[PDB]
């Protein structure tokens, strides 16, 4: 913005308006450079960042607004265009595969079914000049579009492997169509020239290979996962407008209008009405209010801000309008750092080299050498005349038979199920995971999650807490349990702290635990709110004392044994983990804190059983992090870690190998969630964490992590087996294609049971969805 702006005119289609805008901009001094892109109806304005402001430029643009349109100038790009791009890709691949089927299925049918079928089987035998048949010509004409027109991708892939020294899936593995087609053309031409030549064409294999490879590409695009990602959520987290605050106070006149935050500059002021999301980072001039800092800290404790403190863009205040002088804006904001980390992580994942490409790299030389060896062997055997002469078919020589047995190896040795292996395991894995409640967006997660050795958990909503709540209550004030809850609710009647509200819901839970919520309470008078001490309030004229020993002494309440037993670590000194909550008399207290685990302990134990270690990287107090690490069992723990520090930890672990996986809950985790090998998000968390991860967990459960890892392990199994079965019949029929059978048996090669092993291979590439991981 302040550095360079792409002012795209809206509703402008004539160069005269652009020229008027150019003249108006040149009439204003301060812009370093004006790039005049006449073609495109857009203009680039570059100038020194952190001076003046785009508001003057926008006003100058708006001064030229004339009918029939309104001349708006701001950077227009099509947002969430990757969804439409994914639809375009899906339509393109589906229609191309459908066209390949429309040309291949007739070839296969006319080749294999009609010859055996009832009277319409001699229609594709009616001879032409010499021994050219109607069937051969029709198969040629139908298959020719498939080999060439739809094969442009394959030929350009082969030409892209010109001298680079590699054999991808678009090399002879898929170009065996090129050999089969040319051999079939040779057969047809010779039948046109020869007089008996009882032979058959191989047009089936080319069309079938093209169809299966296009199906593999289509299914790969389908199983690639949900449409990339969406960094737009990070920007949506920032406010779109801000209240300009040149209002009354000394050198500030009246302003209250809402101006775009992107248009705000340094040395500006925003007040943020209570209950508003702060636009940009700043330093407060005056004002006391609590903010829900979660972009950096990640927790939900209301941080109190007094005059002279700072503020982080994205949070919401609740205790009044807090005027703030604007600090660093734009690319220097903390949210900007988070965003930049996100796209740096996104444009750093090199796509995994498909095992199909590796095989084809180490399979084409094998096939070519094998075919050449068969050709040489039969050529030698014919030139030295070992095998009987009558073995050769009519009108053929030894060299022709050698060529036949050589090209047979090339035709049979065609993967034709290699591209169908990974897609038709990833799809089934994703479906079964969605059934189990583990939605896995992207197959890349499927292949990279099996080798995960380290996992990194987060604390403020990932492993421990859904929302703060009370645990481990004991009788206090030497009063009945129901009337304990009576005191609790009576004290809560005037306090509205988030911990106090959690006490309200937990008291309601106790009430319904005693059969049902018994009636209601009396109002608490004298809501003094003693600083430091806590809530002191006359409940029906009786003073409840939710607060520490100072509040005990201000009402002259004694001290007892447990008073020094239940805080610090979590349950060591000050009688309640995060609060005090004694009420009027002393007999005990409660244990308001964050929840511990619904299952997390056994999940971590099972993860350690499989060898995957766990590391905790939180952004909370050291004491709580140590407490949780001791409780659940995580050894390594890091506290007060910003998202940048999380990314650095991921980078260090990755540099030590041991492909990592982060389980995230909120804004704090997103940089590491994108920077890890695979991202895990808790469904109960916020939208940005759901978006930034690769394996979102539908139901909030740590056991979903082990389900995902187990699913990835079982899909890395049943995929090497899929590759084995895809190599399978082809590599086992390579000897049959070569000819080692004709010396022993009488059959040379069944024309139908030569290409009709790819169907068996395709059926053998089938996966069952029975996980049962417990
Ligand atoms: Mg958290």
């Amino acid at each position: 913005d302040v550095n360079k702006v792409h002012l795209k005119l809206e509703g402008v289609s004539s160069p005269e308006d652009i020229k008027l805008i150019q003249s108006r901009l040149e009439s204003v001094e301060g812009v370093n450079n004006v790039e005049c892109d006449t073609a495109g109806q857009t203009i680039i304005v570059a100038y020194d960042p952190d001076v003046t402001g785009p508001r003057l430029l926008i006003q100058c643009i708006q001064d030229a607004a004339q009918p029939p349109k309104y001349f708006n100038a701001s950077l227009y790009s099509p947002p969430k265009q990757r969804e439409a791009e994914r639809h375009h890709e899906i339509r393109n691949y589906r229609n191309q595969f459908l066209w390949s089927c429309l040309f291949s299925v007739p070839v296969f049918m006319f080749s294999m079914v009609l010859p055996m079928i009832s009277p319409f089987g001699d229609w594709l035998f009616y001879k032409v000049c010499n021994n050219m048949t109607i069937g051969m010509l029709l198969r040629w004409l139908l298959c020719s579009p498939v080999q060439f027109i739809i094969g442009w991708r394959f030929y350009v892939g082969a030409y892209h492997a010109l001298k680079r020294g590699y054999s991808n899936m678009d090399v002879l593995v898929a170009l065996g169509t090129n050999a089969a087609y040319f051999y079939s053309v040779y057969i047809v031409l010779k039948a046109l020239t020869s007089e008996s030549f009882e032979g058959q064409d191989f047009f089936e294999t080319s069309a079938m290979l093209i169809s299966f490879i296009l199906l593999g590409k289509y299914l790969e695009v389908v199983a690639k996962g949900k449409t990339s990602d969406a960094l737009s959520k990070l920007t949506e987290l920032a406010p779109e407008t801000a209240c300009l605050l040149t209002l009354d106070k000394d050198g500030n006149a009246i302003s209250e209008t809402e101006i775009s935050t992107q248009l705000l500059q340094r040395n500006d002021v925003i007040k943020i009405v209570p209950g508003e999301k702060v636009p940009v980072d700043g330093v407060v001039i005056k004002g006391q209010s609590h903010v829900n800092e979660s972009m950096i800290t990640g927790e939900a404790r209301p941080i109190a801000k007094k005059p002279g403190d700072k503020v982080i863009g994205g949070t919401v205040n609740d205790n009044g309008c807090i005027i703030v002088k604007v600090t660093h804006v734009g690319s220097e904001t903390a949210l900007s750092q988070i965003v930049q980390l996100v796209e740096a992580a996104q444009l750093a994942r090199a796509p995994v080299q498909k095992l199909a490409d590796r095989i084809s790299r180490f399979f084409v030389p094998t096939v070519v050498v094998a075919a050449f060896l068969t050709w040489l062997g039969w050529f030698v055997a014919g030139q030295f005349d070992i095998y009987p002469r009558e073995w050769i078919p009519k009108a053929m020589d030894s060299f022709e038979l050698a060529l036949q047995f050589g090209i047979s190896v090339l035709v049979v040795a065609c993967p034709c199920a290699l591209g169908l292996a990974t897609p038709t395991a990833v799809m089934v894995a994703t479906g079964k995971g969605a059934s189990q409640g583990v939605l896995i967006k992207g197959g890349n997660a499927l292949e990279k999650a099996h080798k995960v050795k380290a996992i990194i958990f987060d604390k403020t909503g990932t492993l421990t807490v859904g929302k703060p709540s009370v645990v481990q209550t004991k009788v206090f004030s030497k009063i009945p349990l129901l009337e304990l809850c009576d005191l609790a609710a009576g004290a809560e009647a005037n306090s509205e702290h988030p911990l106090s509200k959690a006490i309200v819901e937990y008291t309601k839970k106790l009430r319904e635990q005693y059969g049902s919520h018994s009636d209601h309470i009396m109002e608490s008078k004298d809501f003094e709110v003693h600083p430091g001490a806590g809530v002191s309030a006359n409940v029906e004229g009786k003073l409840v004392l939710v607060g520490n020993k100072r509040l005990m002494q201000e009402f002259e309440v004694p001290i007892s044994s447990e008073v020094e037993g239940h805080m610090s670590e979590t349950e060591e000194l000050a009688r309640t983990c995060v609060l005090v909550a004694i009420d009027r008399t002393i007999c005990g207290a409660l244990s308001v804190s964050d929840p511990l685990k619904p299952e997390a302990g056994r999940a971590i134990s099972y993860l350690s059983s499989m060898g995957i270690s766990s590391i905790m990287v939180t952004g909370d107090n050291w004491a709580t992090a140590k407490s949780i690490a001791k409780e659940v069992g995580i050894g390594t723990v890091f506290a007060e870690i910003d998202p940048v520090g999380k990314a650095e930890k991921i980078k260090d672990l990755q540099m030590k190998g041991l492909t990592v996986a982060m389980v995230g809950d909120g804004i704090n985790d997103s940089p590491a969630l994108a920077a890890a090998d695979v991202g895990l998000a808790i469904g109960a968390g916020t939208d940005v964490a759901i978006e930034a991860a690769d394996i979102v967990l539908m139901r909030s459960s740590l056991e979903d992590v082990i389900t995902a890892i187990d699913l990835s392990r079982k899909t890395l199994s049943r995929i090497r087996l899929n590759y084995v079965w895809a190599l399978g019949y082809n590599v086992l029929g390579m000897p049959v294609a070569a000819g080692v059978l004709f010396p022993f048996t009488g059959i040379r090669l069944p024309p139908w049971l030569a290409g009709a092993c790819m169907a068996a291979s395709s059926v053998s590439v089938v996966c069952s969805s029975l996980l049962l991981q417990l």
